[PDB]
């Protein structure tokens, strides 16, 4: 149908709307920063037709620890005022912490195997999430939203972020050339991408689309994998390689900034940062990936 | 997938243009030079083999512009890719003789020509919408729709293509909403307070995915007839239209005004480092 009349400041055609960043891709994807995008206009739009946002989450082993903060500021902050599907892949369907949600959310949890080493652990969401894409989300939601459980949010992640396929800049290369990208460098391995190649660095911790879209990323990067295992190779940053491999080749439609994934204790509040959106919490890395 | 490729890294702290405004509100692209690499895109619409169908009106008198514009066509309108040039006319035989590029295609529309130079260029909406249902949804993936007293001077490619893209007018990109020209009478259809407006569009340059352009111009076709009924003509006739159906379903992609300039009124100003498609005298 045809959005309602509305109310809000006319954008101005002669005036950059940030002076500071690049707001879209070579490939004329946005990248989604705060300044670009009115929300009153795209929450009208995101309710002209029914659609649900699934958000998957890890929390094998140790990890259910996450789980009470991640849950409780996602009900203040991830895509309030529509509807919700949380998915929660646990060893430990019972540690699933009992977290009140608004009106229109739900959670389910998803039972599966606990890998020995973390590596696996983390590699494996790419199999687990292709896989559930078939039995359940394809029938459930529209989008898929991938994300670490390590995490918090503390501002508003919204609808601005939905398209049929995003990435996140990393935070500890957005201002990087990409030489200094921590890319796969081994021509063996399916996850390769040689010196002169790469448009961003992308966090393997945020990643998301329509189910189609993620069910294709997912079911690729856990492919690339088993190819890598057969050949006895294991990319440098596991999971992250594959999916800055997938994304080369297959250009997102937006690019999500670092405002969407941060850690502030490491790299403070920079001016270029408006919002900080989600961000990651203290964790004895050691401790917590090993028994 | 796309294969590997040597192009200049994008700058995440660098801006691709200072100087103008390249996402809308709503998140669309705003087409500018310097926003896109051309060899991404190209390689990106190649990969899906699309076709690109354009309309062009070339009723009475108007023939006389169709050598020149499609001669220019063929040297920058999506070259490279599949065209299919459709043109709508009362006069078949008055169609020149232009030889086409390979992969590029002209099939003739003979259509019925208005008295008035108003409803000429108003009933063009009735006549795409029409020929979306009859040819275009079957032949080609998207539509272009342009005037023809027109020529191409420079790169119009893939860039543009998207489910809905609308162009700025060129006389207008730089005022305030309440200088728009939009249709200001309650009385029409068209209407639009002083309060809203994102853009003026121009009537010359829309387009979008075959299913979007049938909506747009059976939309705008069925607001001018109820106008009709009304006793009453909106003030730029289609273009007054177009920008009301324009407000309330947002395109895709807006097009810069390098895709639909006038030197002759408006000169060669910085903002612009391109003349795409322009107005013959
Ligand atoms: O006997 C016919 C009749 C029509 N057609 C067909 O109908 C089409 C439209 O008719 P026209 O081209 O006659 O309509 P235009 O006056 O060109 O009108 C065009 O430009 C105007 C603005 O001027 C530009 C402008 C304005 C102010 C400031 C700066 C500006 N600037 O650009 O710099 C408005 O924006 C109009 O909405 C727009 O369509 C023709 O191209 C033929 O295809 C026929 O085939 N046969
Ligand atoms: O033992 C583990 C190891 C990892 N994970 C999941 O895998 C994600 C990525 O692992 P981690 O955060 O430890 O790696 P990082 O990218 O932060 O270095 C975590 O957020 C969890 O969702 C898990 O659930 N249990
Ligand atoms: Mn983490
Ligand atoms: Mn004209």
């Amino acid at each position: 149908v045809s959005l309602p009349r509305m109310v809000y400041p006319q954008p101005k055609v002669l005036t950059p709307c940030r002076k500071d960043v690049l707001v879209v891709t070579p490939w004329l994807a946005p990248i989604v920063w705060e300044g670009t995008f009115n929300i009153d206009i795209l929450n009208e739009q995101f309710r002209l037709q029914n659609t649900t946002i699934g958000l998957t989450v890890f929390a094998i082993k140790k990890y259910v620890a996450f789980l009470k903060l991640f849950l409780e500021t996602a009900e203040k902050h991830f895509m309030v005022g529509h509807r919700v599907h949380y998915y929660v892949f646990t060893d430990q369907p019972a540690a699933v912490p009992r977290v009140t949600l608004g009106t229109g959310r739900q959670l389910s949890v998803l039972e599966v195997r606990a890998y020995k080493r973390w590596q696996d652990v983390s590699m494996r969401r790419m199999e687990m999430i292709s896989d559930f894409c078939e039995r359940r989300f394809l029938s459930e939601v529209d989008y898929l939203v991938c994300v670490d459980v390590d995490m918090e949010f503390r501002d508003h992640v919204g609808v601005e972020i939905l398209t049929p396929l995003f990435g996140t800049l990393h935070p500890g290369f957005y201002g990087s050339s990409r030489e200094a990208f921590t890319y796969e460098r081994r021509p063996q391995s399916q996850a390769y991408i040689p010196k002169d190649e790469g448009d961003f660095y992308y966090g393997g911790a945020f990643f998301g689309g329509s189910v189609q879209e993620v069910q294709r990323l997912t079911r690729a990067c856990h492919q690339a994998m088993m190819v890598d295992q057969a050949n006895g190779i294991e990319a440098v940053w596991h999971d992250e390689s594959h999916l800055n491999k997938y994304l080369l080749r297959h250009k997102p439609t937006k690019v999500l900034s670092p405002e969407y994934l941060w850690d502030q204790q490491l790299l403070g509040w920079p001016a270029v940062l408006r919002k900080l959106r989600f961000t990651a919490v203290p964790k004895n890395h050691q401790a917590v990936r090993n028994p």
